[PDB]
């Protein structure tokens, strides 16, 4: 109930509907992959997906004013991988696409899936020291 942690329940909230958005995300970039999805229609998904991610966005913006200096540190942090991991994730699958599997383009994908690997586990370790109010 107080406003200090009801507004880091709001946030977990919005991390939870995220990390929905990004399943129905890569659900659609594997869809192309696998070239049951044409280019055409993966755009319009990640169209539909980013405007949710945009609004989770400005909602936690939102949510940082109340929270304390500590706090909205890890918020920023937060923000900063959740982006470069949309970008870093949509960029993979365009890569595995037309990479000729030639040594140099095969390591972008390695370099971006360890980049990937590395965000994510980064991201639950924000989450968690929000958990315990660091």
């Amino acid at each position: 109930l107080p406003d200090m942690e009801e507004t880091v329940n709001k946030i977990l909230r919005a991390q939870e509907t995220r990390a929905q958005l990004y399943k129905e995300l890569e659900d659609a970039l594997n869809a192309n992959q696998e070239k049951k999805i044409g280019l055409e229609q993966m755009g319009i998904i990640v169209q539909l997906v980013t405007e949710g991610l945009n609004e989770v966005s400005s909602d936690i913006r939102n949510y940082q004013a109340s929270l304390t200096k500590e706090l909205k540190l890890l918020v920023d942090s937060l923000q900063e991988k959740e982006r470069s991991k949309l970008q870093a994730t949509v960029k993979l699958e365009q890569l595995k696409v037309v990479s000729t599997n030639s040594p140099v383009e095969n390591t972008q994908i390695s370099e971006l899936e360890a980049r990937l690997s590395s965000l994510s586990k980064e991201i639950n370790d924000i989450l968690q020291n929000m958990k315990d109010e660091i």
